[PDB]
């Protein structure tokens, strides 16, 4: 029953599914529909709160390799830095695995997830072709954004496991850092066939109100897919089963 401190909120959900004892965790989990609900009565920490890591008495912590307060952990427990970059959503949760020393059950849920995702996508390719595209759009800050292939929002699932196409500019624009910024009237330069939105729930964003947006073709084709954005967030096991069932069924309906 080791302690472990997840103050790296991207390997939160993993843990949890895995069965770790979590007796801190980032407060950014509370923003996921799903991952709230699986953290209540954990502590909520953020980043700095180094005395409240340190209160719930951690056997171990988990920080990003960008987190400033490492060396305060370290004098706390033992630090597990890791670099996000390092590993994509599948090959990330067999770290975790190794955390915990269920490397087994890991290769297991990779297998049927793998499994499931690559019929599933055949199923959403018969209904919006082999060769669709779908864009990547989110707002916060007022500031627009689009992702890769694993920087959440979906595109694990979306260009990964379903093996989707991924819109060609998009695909440019964010093989670099996995992400990047939209200039709001650039908007139509990176739309695709297939449009995730980030905005359900959201008040109609910026990029959702201008006149290009209405004259996307994916908007014509009523083929803008929304979703909750802190859902969204995240690219763990809990996580990707959520985003397979939701965008299956929001792909294939928005194929009319
Ligand atoms: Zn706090
Ligand atoms: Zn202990
Ligand atoms: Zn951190
Ligand atoms: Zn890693
Ligand atoms: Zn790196
Ligand atoms: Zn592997
Ligand atoms: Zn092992
Ligand atoms: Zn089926
Ligand atoms: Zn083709
Ligand atoms: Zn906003
Ligand atoms: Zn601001
Ligand atoms: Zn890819
Ligand atoms: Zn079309
Ligand atoms: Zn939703």
């Amino acid at each position: 029953p080791k302690r472990i401190a997840v103050v790296a909120p991207t390997y939160a959900g993993g843990l949890k599914k895995l069965g770790a004892n979590i007796v801190a965790v980032n407060q950014q989990v509370d923003q996921s529909k799903v991952l709230k609900d699986k953290f209540k009565g954990v502590t909520k920490i953020g980043d700095g709160d180094v005395e409240k890591v340190a209160k719930e008495k951690p056997d171990l912590i988990i920080v990003y390799s960008t987190d400033k307060d490492i060396a305060a952990y370290q004098a706390v427990a033992p630090t597990v830095v890791v670099d996000y970059n390092k590993h994509k959503y599948l090959e990330q949760q067999e770290m975790l695995g190794k955390i915990v020393g269920k490397e087994d059950k890991v290769k297991a849920w990779k297998k049927d997830w793998e499994e499931t995702t690559a019929k599933d996508g055949k199923e959403i390719k018969k209904a919006i072709g082999q060769d669709a595209t779908v864009s990547l759009f989110d707002e916060f800050d007022k500031k627009l954004y689009t992702y890769g292939d694993n920087w959440g929002r979906g595109g694990e699932v979306l260009y990964q496991a379903f093996g989707l196409k991924m819109q060609p500019e998009q695909q440019k624009l964010t093989a670099k850092a996995g992400w990047a910024e939209v200039k709001q009237e650039e908007i139509e330069k990176y739309a695709g066939d297939y449009i995730v939105s980030t905005s359900e729930g959201k008040p109609t964003p910026g990029y959702e109100s201008t006149n290009m947006w209405k004259n996307l073709k994916a908007t014509k084709e009523g083929h803008i897919v929304k979703v909750d954005a802190g859902t969204y967030w995240y690219n763990d096991p809990y996580t990707l089963d959520f985003m397979r069932k939701d965008l299956k069924e929001k792909l294939i309906k928005a194929a009319k």
